[PDB]
């Protein structure tokens, strides 16, 4: 898999995160991110994908050591952590063939796992519109605890 890069954008209170909603296969809510081009540095891909999907330029705010990285089915995803962006910021995708909506969500209300179906004696997981964000939620809460208490 080609690595992906993007951002976890938080507001000034540290309560809220910015998610984006795609279409079709990407029809739920997730962090803004995308696949690296040939020769492109990680920090540059993260600002490019985030600017295409949100209209906000993170390049002046990226810190090189502040990120959460996960490997999911043998594809690496790294999201740079960007705190203190005001909730009244105007966000506007470039690409509205790709992005349906852009919204702030309360971190403490987001799920950090999907629910099973053990009430129906059935295997697997119930559908959840946050499926693409979910793997990052617990590592983000632990990172914010360590760095801010
Ligand atoms: C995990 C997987 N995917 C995504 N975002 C994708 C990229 C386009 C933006 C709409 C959401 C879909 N985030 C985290």
């Amino acid at each position: 898999g080609v690595p992906t890069y993007g951002a976890i954008i938080l507001d000034e209170t540290l309560e809220n995160v910015l998610l984006v909603q795609g279409y079709l296969a990407k029809s739920g809510w997730g962090f803004p991110k995308g696949k690296v081009n040939k020769e492109e540095a990680p920090h540059d891909c993260a600002a490019r994908e985030v600017f295409e999907e949100t209209g906000f330029d993170i390049k002046d705010y990226i810190c090189k050591d502040d990120y959460i990285e996960l490997r999911i089915n043998d594809q690496l995803a790294r999201l740079y952590i960007i705190p203190g962006i005001p909730k009244d910021t105007k966000f506007n995708p470039k690409t509205r063939r790709e992005i349906r909506n852009i919204e702030w969500f309360s971190i403490e209300k987001l799920p950090c796992h999907r629910n099973d179906m053990t009430p129906k004696s059935k295997l697997g997981l119930a559908p959840n519109k946050f499926f693409m964000a979910i793997p990052f939620i617990r590592p983000l809460r632990d990172w914010l605890s360590r760095r801010f208490g």
